This record gives structure tokens, sequence and C-alpha cells, in this order.
């Protein structure tokens, strides 16, 4: 259901994963932050509570289109937790959810997506789980 | 292009990449082999046919994937898709018109494989190990692995067998 281009946005970072919103915007969780060739000082790091945004002065992923990132998902939205594993396996997981989710480590940082019209929407990143799941917000 | 499950079979293997044809079969390029997947190099059944390296492991490692048809190249004129992954994460499916088998010198190294040509950015040595794939009905089919590329040309070599 999620095309390869959106999977390619998910890239391993630190101890887990992160996600490309644009050629220059990259989101992840704070527990995986130990950058991509760019000095750690030439980046905007705006941590926001187990959620972190990284903005580079130059595009890094020019292959990637600008995708909408919202705070969360309206209650009842069936988001999709796109977990990647070190072996290369892709693990899509249907989550009912806007901040806490019900399914139907090193995974933290993987994004939450839900399709609205002919365009995808990011709503946060994987924070922790132990059927329960949690999604970090802006 | 191709679905995610096919792309997820492509993984970094040393200097370049490799391809999980089945849960236990792993094709790659002999030159990208590091100097595997948490397995003793002795325990792995290695086979080589030029710059083509086929690794059959004793235990199914990649249980998420399925078996896929692996063939010795493709007939002349077939348009295969070289599935390139770059270390930045980007995906680059490139169409290639497979030609005949040839032998050439590149980087002080005599290379052999099924020549192909990229059709309307370009390949890099870090891209070796990635698969040439063309769909035959419903079945996706692997024909070999990227092993070399001409200095300036769009000629490309596909390790076969």
């Amino acid at each position: 259901m999620a095309p390869p281009s959106i999977w390619s946005r998910i890239v391993n970072f630190g101890s887990g994963w992160g996600f490309w919103v644009s050629p220059s915007l990259f989101i992840t969780s704070t527990h995986v932050i130990p950058f991509f060739g760019v000095p750690t000082k030439q980046i905007q790091i705006h941590k926001s509570g187990e959620f972190c945004r990284l903005r580079f002065p130059k595009p890094i992923r020019t292959d990637v289109t600008g995708m909408i990132l919202e705070e969360g998902a309206p209650e009842g939205t069936v988001a999709t937790l796109l977990i990647k594993r070190p072996t290369g396996e892709l693990m899509p997981l249907a989550a009912r959810m806007g901040q806490m989710g019900m399914l139907l480590p090193g995974d933290c940082g993987c994004p939450y997506i839900y399709k609205r019209g002919n365009d995808y929407v990011v709503i946060g990143v994987h924070t922790a789980a132990a059927n329960t799941v949690i999604c970090a917000t802006q």
C-alpha cells in the first residue's frame, strides 16, 4: 500500500531509524540520536519531547518530494507504523490510533503514515511499545 | 517499477550490495565481498562464476521473503530493470537493454558478463551487487547482478550464471 519511494525515506539513524519529510527535513526520536556528512553544528536540532526535527542548510534527499507532516491523526485514523529492521525486512503494521495506537528493540524513530486523498501524511515517529504502541508528536 | 518486497531483498554487502533471491540464496558480486550476516565464512556454500557470487546458507536467514526465479541472463533485446540503491537511501530503477556476452577492461580488471545498456543519471562502482530484474507475466525474474560499468558510456555488465 505504501510505495517504494516512501519506504526509501526511512533511513537508519544512530541506534534506530528516522524519516525524510523533504530533501532537507529529517525526523526521528530522541533516544536514537547518538550527521549525514553535515557538521553537527551546521544543523537545526529542535527536540520536542522524544521527537526531534533536523533541518540541513542544503538538500540531501533531492529525490524526495515535500510530504505533509501533521502533529497527529484524528481519533480513529488507521495509521500505518512503517518499521524497518536491520535484516532489510519491511514490517508494515496497522495502528488504530493520534498519539497512542492499537495494533491490529531499536525500532524507535520509524514514522507513522496515513493516506488522506491522493497524498500521504506523516504524524510522528515510533517512541516505545510493549499490542500497545506510542507515536511521538511534533 | 517494482514492489517494496523486491526492493527489500537488496541489502548492503561490503563495498556494495547483494540480493536475497530466496531465504537462503544470496547473489552478489565477487569483488564487493568484505575482507557474513553472522555466519562463519566456512559454513557458507560459496560458488563463483566470474564476478558472480552465489551464497547458499545452511539456515534460512531471510524468512520474510519468498523464493524467486533466478536465470542465466536474458535473451538479447530484453529490457531489464537494474534496481539501484544508493547509500543515501534513494532508489534508482534504471532500464537496461540487455545485449550479448562480452569481456572488457575497467579499473585494471578484466570483467565478463552479459552486456546491457542504460536507456533514457548513471551508475557508480558503489552500486555493484544490485539486481537486474524483468517481469515475466506475474513472476519477477532475476537475471544477474551489476558488476562493472564503462568509464563514460552507458554500457553496463551483468554478472550471470
